[PDB]
């Protein structure tokens, strides 16, 4: 399948819950953070506001379930829709697929650890 369905979105709310603590669905650049500060790295409010920023369609601060899995559904034929994000978030896909799913982002939760890096695919090094 190259589409998400009830399925995916199933598989979904499982990887999410790991970023949802009161497991409201939105989640906040605070939350977020704070599963980064678990991770290995410790991004600043005003830094992951700027990565909330993209995620965020309105910039209420907030990701919708819609949203969240959008990131993934960023990747389309024709470049409609900022890809460089999904550049980011391809840290999820060490198998170089340039598209990440729910069970590659629910495993990715785990399969964590110091050994990541953000120069996966992404040429030139957003912050040389
Ligand atoms: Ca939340
Ligand atoms: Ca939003
Ligand atoms: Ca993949």
């Amino acid at each position: 399948s190259s589409n998400l369905t009830e399925e995916q979105i199933a598989e979904f709310k499982e990887a999410f819950a790991l970023f949802d603590k009161d497991n409201n669905g939105s989640i906040s650049s605070s939350e977020l953070a704070t599963v980064m500060r678990s991770l290995g790295l410790s991004p600043s409010e005003a830094e992951v506001n700027d990565l909330m920023n993209e995620i965020d369609v309105d910039g209420n601060h907030q990701i919708e379930f819609s949203e969240f899995l959008a990131l993934m559904s960023r990747q389309l034929k024709s470049n409609d829709s900022e890809q460089e994000l999904l550049e980011a978030f391809k840290v999820f896909d060490k198998n170089g697929d340039g598209l990440i799913s729910a069970a590659e982002l629910k495993h990715v939760l785990t399969s964590i650890g110091e050994k990541l890096t953000d120069a996966e695919l992404e040429h030139h090094h957003h912050h040389h």
